[PDB]
């Protein structure tokens, strides 16, 4: 059954913190980012610094979300709000823009230094999944998704791909809203009741039940029972620690 009621066609998955091992360096970026940008703002301000928390903060405001609403989502639970600015802002601009592009520096940063690794639970899911004929998408906020798919070989599992770059070609709106998701189904030619969700962002769960999709599947590698509560709340019929739990 794969966890999955007899009426799924089609599985979609989020990538990073899911596929690949890939959470921890995404969060470790954003946190190195707000860090050093709320730093600079208390010195110019005088306001009281308050550090990024790559717990609470990460999964609550940043989470699955396309790269820009990240951090205005971040920056307003702050009551901080700034320009959004341009797409080709530098990092160093105290724009939108400029802040997701200086978190993506960062993000390069670490990640050509330790390349993306694949969960094998996860390997072992795409397997099952793909053995048993049901069609599969990829649906991430991340622009680097095609090349994470591409160097580690998942993209031979993958028919179709609504990734970071897809939202800004297409005008897609991100997670929480359902719309990348029903467009994932749509290129996969199936409907929401007989699609899958498979995700690890509080966002991108509320998204899938928004979407009215068939079963959303939410994954907590945090082992902490707090998560998988924010999990279930926010719309996961079901909750596990890794793909594996569902062969
Ligand atoms: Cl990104
Ligand atoms: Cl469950």
């Amino acid at each position: 059954s794969l966890g999955l009621p007899e009426k799924v066609r089609a599985c979609l998955f989020d990538l990073d913190g899911v596929l690949t091992d890939t959470a921890s360096l995404h969060t470790k970026a954003w946190k190195a980012m707000f860090d050093a940008y709320l730093a600079e703002r208390a010195e110019r301000t005088g306001e009281k610094f308050v550090p990024f928390d790559p717990a609470a903060d990460y999964h609550t405001y940043v989470d699955g979300k396309k790269r820009e609403d990240g951090v205005r989502s971040f920056l307003s639970s702050r009551a901080i709000e700034i320009p959004d600015g341009s797409p080709d802002d530098p990092g160093a601009a105290e724009t939108v823009y400029g802040l997701g592009n200086r978190k993506n520096d960062m993000l390069l940063k670490l990640m050509r230094d330790d390349g993306a690794q694949v969960f094998d639970g996860s390997r072992r899911y795409l397997e099952a999944v793909t053995a048993a004929g049901l069609g599969v998408a990829v649906v991430s906020s991340s622009a680097n998704t095609r090349d994470v798919l591409a160097t580690t070989g998942l993209d031979r599992f993958v028919q179709q791909r609504v990734d970071g770059v897809t939202l800004r070609e297409e005008h897609i709106a991100g997670k929480p809203a359902p719309d990348s998701f029903m467009r994932a189904a749509e290129m996969l030619g199936v409907t929401p009741d007989a699609a899958a969700v498979f995700e690890d962002a509080l966002s991108g769960v509320a998204a899938g039940r928004a979407g009215n999709f068939a079963v959303v599947v939410g994954i907590n590698r945090t082992g902490r029972a707090a998560q998988a509560a924010q999990l279930r709340r926010h719309g996961a019929d079901v909750v596990v620690t890794d793909l594996a739990e569902l062969l």
